[PDB]
């Protein structure tokens, strides 16, 4: 699993999203999950290329969104 | 169901955020949607193990939460 | 055919679109023609409902509208 | 639903039909109706392929008719 | 669970579990459980069905033996 | 990364590829880039395996070669 899998980020006001090549969605995301509620992720959804990630309390979506780039 | 395949319930200002074992989220995910908008839910979604469930208007996250832990 | 998505509608986070069991991957896929220039940031279809949110500049209402406008 | 399928053919053990993205639920949905009665004894769909198999007492070639026949 | 699992028959290849919807990827885990060792090749579920197949050195009629067994 | 396909073995009906959890999906897509003149049905992925067949005139065994050549 390369970064280039990981087609997209961007983010707003309820969740942070990632973009990436088709079915490597789950991939990715189990990748996020090891993050986790005190690194700043509630929780995270993932499709076949998209993927939903959201910010804990404490935490604003902006923060979780550079917390994540550390990760990749 | 069993009570055991819900891992954890949690929550922030779009989405109440559901963990489960890894498989369980489609199944789950289903007694979420015995509900409808009228109790609040608008809409909820699973992966793998992870379902994102968000309120209708009137109805809060808080309201939400309270509301899932009801039906579990 | 269109038939297939049942309800459309909204709030503070996200526009949620239900539909006929196994095909909100395939609707979805319809919303995925749109992209960041026309109000849509991402989707994600489980089996029966899509959840799709508002780039920055657009409202989850803005992005409602253009949804029905696609469909 | 027709353009969503893009092919089926078959084998030794299965029939395997192929469509456009996310229809892969879509139109396994639609064979789940039949049953084992109509030979299948199941169905199974990953992202845009669908893998049927015939039951006990079944061909898989009748079976690639049967889809045919309700295709 | 186990009131989540719908049938168990089989054929020549597969071994078709059929489970409530949503029950599949859960039930197929548990399959997962066994491994090669046990006779199983590999397993995969879709939404409510879990296609598996036996390990060279077990047919298919122990294939679904071992399965009610794990059941 | 192939590291991501963690053991490859077939039966007398298909490939089975046993990935790490969630790569399933991409793997299945590499095999897609195949199809019916290198001898490939159909491929069906589910989380973590994945299930391959070999068209007519080509045998399972011919495919589990050209799958690890494929890798
Ligand atoms: N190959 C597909 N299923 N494409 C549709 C994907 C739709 C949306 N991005 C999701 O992840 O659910
Ligand atoms: N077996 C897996 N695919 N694990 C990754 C899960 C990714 C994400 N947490 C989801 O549930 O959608
Ligand atoms: N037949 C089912 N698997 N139903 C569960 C649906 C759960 C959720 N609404 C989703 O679309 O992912
Ligand atoms: N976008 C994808 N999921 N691509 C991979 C598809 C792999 C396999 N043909 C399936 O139907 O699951
Ligand atoms: N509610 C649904 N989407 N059902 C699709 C069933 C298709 C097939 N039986 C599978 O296991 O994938
Ligand atoms: N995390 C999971 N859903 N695990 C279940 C995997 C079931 C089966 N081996 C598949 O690939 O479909």
């Amino acid at each position: 699993p390369l970064k280039n899998l990981v087609l997209d980020i961007d983010y707003n006001d309820a969740v942070v999203v990632i973009h990436t090549s088709p079915g490597a969605a789950q991939l990715i995301a189990r990748l996020l999950d090891s993050l986790g509620k005190a690194e700043g992720i509630l929780g995270t959804i993932a499709g076949d290329d998209t993927i939903f990630t959201t910010p804990a309390n404490g935490f604003t979506v902006k923060d979780l969104y550079e917390a994540i780039l550390e990760l990749f």
